[PDB]
């Protein structure tokens, strides 16, 4: 089936992984270098045996498309993924008057989740209103969609670097070159988030466009669900936006790793079979992507088995 | 065998590899996000079936490691591999004075020959001699050298990118931010060659230290054997400046093409039975793998088959 890879790959994580300590100090199970594929033309994958909202999905790759960092557009679309870190640059400020020394602390004590949620839905709302605040601690600066639309050119002036690719394929569809890159050696060492989705690639031969993924690291429970769906959805666009059929998607990793609190929930989703795949339909009369709105990309039949609850 | 990867690599881009135009306005079969490993505590993987002169691969790498662009180190370790590429802004010049409107014509008509090694020779000498000529002619500026120990920052300093994640692998042995890219978005529009080796990661895990290379764009006949080897040598390198014993080396690729050129050398190659694999021996006394000259790595035991002339 479509999403077999992904079912494969966290088996032969159990099976074969070796452990491996990480910058949580949860532990992992890991490995280095792994590629699965999925041919777009037989369906999306979105996986079947676990939910995985496309709703969520889409907005953000619509927040990415439009060279947004602001928390506000997500949270309009009901979209809280990237929450978290925006609520952290708020409780550090030097204004900040309400204690949250917290994600350390969402399961490990009940009656925080009162307080951390009373006070989390009291910044999101303000970031939702005020202005004043929203530029201030809802913009995430340098998230994927600067680094794609608006990368900090060293002349201080701001390169398109997503726009120019595409412009490239439709332009000189043959290049190897149509690299989009999310690593900026200048703002690694000191930044929230190093980016995990590093690198891409845009690619046609023949009438289909394809594109790969370095990912540096994948939480294969977590992140590596919605991280395929995000970018077939990329791929989709752009093949859209350029007249070609799709073609492939490919999922490179670098360190692969299956968190030591996800052991049972993995085994778990491993025992639901896999449901027919379902088919994306894209509005076939606009083409200009980095205009795209919820209504232009829709997901026919997706047939999902129950989510599953997870420590992060 | 360790180098059946490649073999394989090349038989499939034979066997299923699609017809694609490039750049070059040579054809290419060719195919998109491809895997091969080599596990390189069983020998080093230095192609036995087709002739790769490691003293090259050296040379090369020990530029790339001392941050050097000018052709004159490699040219005084009688390596021509990058030769062509400074002559090129030598041919333009503005004070230029002997006709080389010149690679399009090394074949194509013998009597060229004469006069571009006449003119080759008479420019790799000056480079060589003339200090003020090899400053401005022999200096090849964003090559891999330049990226990997002086990426030019927007604040006008000079990151060493290289350098810094290598006391990250002392410090960090962990982290899944372990990369070094080679990708300089605000550059490769305008750029000689926008690089190959676009980015690679390092990876540790229990006493064995990994590196992977997202390689955009691979000649397979020409550009692989060397590209193996160059990153493999790398591998150990940084495994024994770091004290940790070598894992793997993992070669990614997007775009891997055979050239049209390449077709009969190709299947010569793969009738070639590949020989026992040679072993690396790293002087066991030195570190600072920044000063390693040619003697402090040596390559016991290699045993090619012949050299196979190939139209670049
Ligand atoms: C799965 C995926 C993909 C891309 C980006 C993200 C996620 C994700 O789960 N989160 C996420 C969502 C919620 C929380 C929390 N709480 C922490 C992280 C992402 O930011
Ligand atoms: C194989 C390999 C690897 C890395 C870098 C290079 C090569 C290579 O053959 N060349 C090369 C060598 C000679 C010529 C010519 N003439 C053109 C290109 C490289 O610059
Ligand atoms: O889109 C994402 C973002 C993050 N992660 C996970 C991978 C790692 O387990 C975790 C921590 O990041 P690093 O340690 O690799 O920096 O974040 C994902 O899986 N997908
Ligand atoms: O180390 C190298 C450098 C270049 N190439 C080849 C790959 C392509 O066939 C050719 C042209 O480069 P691009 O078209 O991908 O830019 O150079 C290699 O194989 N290895």
């Amino acid at each position: 089936m479509l999403e077999q890879p992904y079912l494969d790959l966290a088996k032969k994580v159990l099976d074969e992984g070796h452990f491996k300590p990480d910058r949580t100090h949860t532990g992992t199970y890991s490995i280095f270098g792994h590629q699965m594929r999925f041919d777009l033309s037989k369906g999306f994958p979105l996986l079947t045996t676990k939910k995985v909202p496309f709703g969520l999905i889409k907005s953000e790759l619509l927040w990415f498309l439009h060279g947004d960092t602001n928390i506000r557009f997500l949270l309009q679309h009901r979209n809280h993924i990237w929450d978290e870190w925006a609520f952290e640059k708020w409780v550090k400020s030097d204004e900040y008057h309400g204690d949250m020394t917290f994600g350390h602390r969402s399961q490990k004590d009940p009656e925080f989740a009162a307080v951390y949620h009373e006070e989390m839905a009291k910044f999101d709302d303000r970031v939702l209103h005020d202005d004043a605040f929203a530029a201030k601690y809802g913009d995430l600066g340098l998230v994927y969609g600067s680094q794609w639309r608006a990368w900090h050119t060293s002349k201080g002036d701001t390169i398109d670097q997503l726009g120019d690719v595409i412009e490239q394929i439709k332009t000189h569809p043959y290049s190897r070159r149509l690299i989009v890159s999310a690593w900026n050696p200048e703002d690694v060492p000191t930044m929230a988030l190093p980016p995990c989705h590093t690198l891409y690639q845009f690619y046609v031969n023949d009438g289909k466009l394809s594109l790969q993924l370095y990912q540096r690291s994948a939480d294969i429970f977590l992140g590596v669900p919605f991280n395929i769906a995000s970018y077939a959805l990329l791929t989709h666009l752009v093949a859209h936006e350029c007249g070609l059929e799709v073609g492939e998607f490919i999922h490179t990793f670098g360190d692969a790793h299956l968190y030591v609190n996800h052991l049972d929930q993995i085994k778990e989703q491993l025992s639901r079979t896999p449901r027919p795949a379902p088919t994306l339909q894209l509005n076939p009369d606009k083409h200009d992507i980095f205009d795209f709105d919820m209504k232009d990309i829709k997901l026919l039949n997706y047939d999902p088995y129950p989510a599953i609850k997870a420590p992060v």
